[PDB]
């Protein structure tokens, strides 16, 4: 391929370089993208800030080598500075102000959302991953908050952003990780086709969805109403959540027809906008549920730190 350049993370003040309000730097400290403009350019851009330490220069270190891709944010400069007394991160990224994903969708006059724009917006969507998958990169945070388009008017390119739960795929690790991907593409496109999440239980012990990935117990709408979703459209939205061992690959669902051949799939009408529109709210419901999915089903690793304090010889000495 191409070598490209190492992430050189810089080490003067943030603030001589792009507009940080010193002010607006405030809201920042959760973690909410705040904005700011380069200064000799007067430019755009996006602000991430979070507390700089390994866990954080990882996955930073992760999104910057996948800055690449077309489908994934940019991160144009990574700043480490002393921000009041703490060491400060600052994660300067190419501004997305198109919308959320399902904030566009959601909002229609009445355009209607038709499963062929489901399979347009899959492919995206399942390129991004493709992406990341092949660099061994687990992204395991793909949900709506995380999908942004562009810019606003037509022709806007649907994004991935915040990797802070990315996770390097390669050393059972293989498979689980990468699966909370393919788990995810699951629910992203089952909403897309129904408005609903694969959430209902009509079977026996309303086991959630999170938890269901541990095993024990997932259901289509009516199969008339907008169940218009195809058969070929039901099996390959059921691989994608069979968590096991009999996984899905990445390459098996960008070798699907109804993705590969998309922009081909017929244009059926769908009542994704009208769902999504008619409660605001039980799709806020929605997502925390799919936050909430994600943190249960994610493993994650850790170090054994023991403490140590000097053995007492003769509690009488100088000491
Ligand atoms: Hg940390
Ligand atoms: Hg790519
Ligand atoms: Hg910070
Ligand atoms: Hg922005
Ligand atoms: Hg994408
Ligand atoms: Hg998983």
């Amino acid at each position: 391929f191409h070598v490209k350049s190492g992430l050189q993370i810089k080490k003067n003040a943030i603030i001589d370089d792009y507009k940080v309000t010193s002010q607006v730097l405030g809201l920042g400290i959760n973690g909410k993208v705040l904005q700011i403009f380069n200064k000799r350019t007067q430019e755009k851009f996006a602000l991430k800030m979070l507390q700089d330490c390994p866990k954080a220069r990882r996955e930073v270190e992760l999104h910057w080598r996948a800055s690449q891709c077309p489908h994934i944010v940019r991160i144009v400069d990574v700043y480490e500075n002393l921000y009041a007394g703490r060491k400060c991160l600052l994660i300067v990224m190419e501004c997305l102000d198109g919308g959320e994903l399902f904030s566009r969708i959601q909002d229609r006059g009445d355009q209607a959302f038709t499963e062929r724009e489901a399979s347009e917006i899959m492919k995206s969507i399942g390129e991004a991953i493709q992406y990341l998958h092949s660099i061994n990169i687990a992204h395991r945070d793909v949900k709506p908050e995380n999908l942004l388009y562009t810019s606003k008017r037509p022709n806007a390119i649907l994004k991935l952003t915040d990797f802070g739960f990315a996770k390097e795929t390669t050393s059972g690790p293989e498979k689980y990780d990468k699966s909370c991907d393919m788990w995810s593409l699951g629910v992203i496109m089952y909403i897309l086709l129904c408005g609903y999440p694969p959430f209902y239980s009509n079977h026996g012990l309303a086991i959630s969805p999170g938890m269901k990935t541990r095993i024990r117990m997932y259901e289509f709408p009516n199969p008339e109403w907008s169940e218009v979703s195809e058969e070929v459209k039901m099996l390959i939205r059921n691989l994608l959540k069979t968590e096991p061992t009999q996984r899905m690959t990445i390459t098996e669902f960008m070798n699907h027809p109804w993705i590969m051949q998309s922009t081909k799939v017929p244009q059926t009408p769908l009542h994704t906008s009208r769902v999504l529109k008619e409660d605001k709210e039980r799709w806020e419901d929605v997502k925390e549920e799919m936050t909430s999915a994600l943190a249960t089903m994610r493993v994650d690793y850790e170090q054994i730190k023991i403490k140590k304090i000097e053995d007492a010889s003769n509690p009488l000495l100088l000491k």
